């Protein structure tokens, strides 16, 4: 591929090319993208969306908005640092085409900021509850009216794909959604494939899929404009990742690992006695141990460790990207940047500690179990209303929850149930069940 | 038809005639009816029964008892003014028979006071939830054990017909229920027909039905004594309305229109800026503009407009009655009194604004949806216990909720679930669901 | 039967005999049993387990722990008093084998202390909900995969048998459970039979059953060591009760009769006047009338009557036991000790009043109805997770509720659901239901 094409400023529906050298640097398309997301209704709704991790009465624990905000700050740093090195490697990108190192920071930051925008509540358990509804619940009745891939979109409903829908969905008065730059949509697409075939290889980009059938035509346009390399020549389409999607992924990987740990310690789910032991290798060269011992509050000690460890992993991930830059550009890199880390054993240890103390904790399990009932109830009410829209009750349901082809109706129901705020979903659920 | 027979003082089971001229003026049968309703357990229970309209923590919103009381006051005025004009047009009713203008006010007031006594909770949505239970829910299993009209009583369960049952149902030690005058029972019956045929015409009197199969024999006796005109000779019975039922209907129509509007403004669902605009034509000939401007509080200004509009519509309704009095006596008036109003456009505008801002409001929809679940759960508990009364659990349900033919059992279950107070229904529902 | 064998100090797994004369007086096996129950997790859990009797905002009402404690105190007196008379009638028990009167008090106290340890919540209605689950609910699907007696253990699930399971269940690191002395396990077994045949006679010992199929081999060991007399002629096994089981029963009967009455008066469910009227014959010979009239508080007057009445019935039960000692030893006593009471008319009056004012009270019926839903919901969740342990949801359920053969799994599910504390059961129920 070519970096000039990968850094496309095209917005959906454009009729003429947007050259970087002609951009107003105070209205740079990539930076406009970031601000568009910040002010968007879907991003703002993350304020009222918790993570599956429990709340604390005494200490800070991230909601989904502040988690996404911090991921985007890590992403900006990754993009800035790699962008500087790319412009040194390929100086024509700056001298001829006018690209600057902050462009790469803005692309990665915007795609990272919006990564969780489409995820249902209750973490991956919420995805599994939606999928189960269509695999074995009421929604199984729709199988024979859908293509294999349309049905797969439902039984393996994917928040990454719903995020792509949220960013690009046309509505009356708003064609093309947020109309983000194609470079940003490219960096967003960690899994550039459809729902089938399912996990066709052990390649990182094949672990999930990244767009629904409803968004296939758009990503085809995005992939064409960017020049992404093909990974399939059948009607089951798939492409090699945009190089910057590796940085978006690394930002998420760094933040899932270290910031979950930080939250677990502040909640007390992870004993503070383990804080230094698990972070020593990651921070040992830079930690000022005398300073660490002088900090009097648990949360200040763990924030210092988190800052040091994120710094270490950012610097390393930049160097790993540049080492494998040609292979990434050629589509032959089959792993994540963090997979190559010299700290991979320590990262796995932290992740396993978080699985054991946070995600397997009673408070998380209880919430996932409750979430199954909440999501299954909302989906069933919407789907019965779709199937019998004439009855008095189902008209009330439509008025309460949602005031096209079968597939497009079903994927919209999933999309809308997934993006309801915590409070709205809970209130509507309680009314349907009379509580 | 003859007004001498329409004004019957007969009570259920009477052995001898009751002549108006022989009545004690301090114990007039029609006034005794008003007081019997006031002190009755069903009317007292309206204290603990809310309308579908939401509660407010700052302003007055009507419960069902206050609504019924104000309807009865408007009704008394309609009856008084019409009674005076009817006694001028038929002076023998006063000379030979001894009827006085207050008699007509008493009949209309008592019938109007009792109009909502049999309605289930949650408004018309509550009626629909009970019907759905027998149409498509657990109660569907009874269809093949019931006649067409018995089943129709259930799938189209009607609060008007339940009100007639509540007023007249014999119980051990209370033969004939409240034993109201037959004239009052006639004025109560807005839909003098059985559940089938369903809407045989577009006449307002055919829109619903007014008695269940369980009360058909009772209303036949009332219809015979009053000399109501038979409107159909098939096994399907129906009669032309008692003339005073047009005034009972008018009392409800005027209050439903204007007082919902008043509550909507005080709730903030309807902006105050709409209050004068929608009521100027109805009040302009009688309003004291100096008084209106001096009033500094919204609820006082709205209450003033409400009083003037109601007075306007009462006066117009009386004139409309008297214009079509002979048509009403002949059974050939196919319309409501308010349908002939010169302010029909303004009334329709007020009704539509109330639908848009009150009845389609989120708080009303939520409550109606919850009411479906509450009523369906209580009905299913009672019917499962009816079908299998020998189990330990169903014996507990019987002790908790209810400490004859299949049809008579099912209609009683509906009547009882419909008349439980809000708090008792909710408490029993929560216990059944373990909440 | 021989008292030397009936007073066995054997613990499960023992390879050598335990001679009473060799026991350390500060570590007597029978007294060790009492202390082992007190400190056991199942007994401690009765702290957080209420009776079906409603709680009071003004007066004392017993939780299950305090009820079991007071039953054990009454049992200790019964055992001590009968022990002294037994050692007079069989002096070789002391002189040759070294038994002392307090040994009999310790046996009866320990067995009585543990009588309610296995009962499910919600009283006998809780037992009926569990049985109904397997007779007609989801659990009916297991009938054809179980023997007749295995299925009867479920459809007639019995708290007495679950108590035996709780006391003796082997787990890794705790073989034989609490490892109680066999004399104590004999005194505990009021119904020495398996689930089938059901009520083979009207003998009190045949009213219920005392051990599940999972514990049949253990009680067979216990019966052999104690030398209990075989009572059943068929392949369904059954033994005559250990004589001390009659005293454990009498402690329960006396406390349930008088202390329930006491609680009902202090709750206000039973009018205060009924206290002296129903207890005057039980207390007349021993009551200090000036002490009683000087007492100014209801709870103190009633507590005085309770102490006097329990005193009377303890003394009488001891005399009844000794009067029929030889018939009990030979297995020919067909009644309970209290059945032979001279105060049986007063006991029956008190029980019937408690049934009418307490157990048939609205507050109890409400709680039993809710308990059906709670227990049925928990049983269905555990059984569906047993049937499909592979699904993501069922693996969450397994982590939340339970972090071998089909029968062994089902009886363990019943045992665990029955032994959950009130708050733990309610919390898990609410999460499964989304609240």
């Amino acid at each position: 591929a070519n970096w000039e094409h990968l850094l496309s400023l095209k917005r959906q529906g454009d009729t003429a090319k947007r050259l970087r050298i002609e951009q107003d640097d105070t209205r740079l398309g990539f930076e406009v993208d970031y601000d568009a997301i910040i002010f968007s209704a879907p991003f703002r709704s993350l304020q009222d969306k918790t993570q599956v991790i429990p709340l604390s009465k005494t200490d800070f624990v991230h909601t989904r908005l502040t988690h996404s905000l911090e991921v985007s700050v890590v992403g900006r740093s990754l993009g800035r640092m790699v962008g500087k090195k790319l412009l040194e490697k390929y100086p024509h990108l700056e001298q001829v085409y006018g690209y600057k190192f902050n462009d790469f920071g803005a692309i990665v930051a915007a795609a990272a900021l919006a990564h969780d925008i489409g995820n249902p509540p209750f973490g991956h358990s919420g995805e599994k509850a939606i999928g189960e509804f269509f695999k074995n619940g009421y929604g199984k009745r729709y199988k024979d009216s859908l293509t294999a891939k349309e049905y797969q979109d439902l039984i393996k409903f994917e928040g990454n794909a719903n995020g792509f829908k949220v960013l690009s969905q046309s509505k009356p008065g708003a064609q093309g959604g947020l109309r983000l730059s194609y470079a940003t949509l490219g960096a967003f697409m960690k899994y550039p494939k459809e729902s089938l075939p399912h996990k066709p290889s052990d390649h990182i980009a094949d672990k999930k899929y990244g767009f629904f059938q409803s968004e296939r035509a758009l990503f085809e346009d995005v992939a064409q404009e960017l020049g992404l390399l093909k990974r399939s020549t059948t009607d089951d389409v798939s492409w090699s990742r945009h190089p910057l999607a590796y940085l978006v992924e690394a930002a998420d990987d760094i933040c899932y690992t270290i910031i979950d740990f930080e939250d677990g310690i502040n909640l007390g789910l992870i004993p503070e006695e383990y804080a230094l032991e698990y972070m020593v290798k990651l921070v040992g060269q830079t930690i000022d141990r005398n300073k660490y011992n002088a900090l009097q509050e648990t949360s200040d000690r763990v924030s210092y460790l988190r800052a040091l460890a994120i710094g270490t992993l950012i610097n390393e991930s930049v160097d790993t990207f540049m080492k494998y830059e040609e292979e990434i550009l050629a589509g032959t890199f089959d792993q994540s940047l963090i997979d190559k880390s010299n700290y991979q054993a320590q990262i796995t240890d932290i992740i396993n500690l978080s699985i054991e103390r946070i995600y397997n904790s009673r408070e998380v399990i209880e919430k996932e179990i409750a979430g199954y009932e909440i999501l299954s109830t909302l989906l069933e009410a919407r789907c019965r209303a779709l199937d019998n829209n004439d009855t008095h009750y189902n008209q009330l349901i439509q008025q309460l929850l949602a005031p096209k082809s079968l597939y497009e109706n079903l994927i919209q129901i999933c999309a809308e149930v997934s993006t309801m705020t915590d409070g709205k979903a809970l209130r509507n659920y309680k009314k349907i069940k009379g509580l």
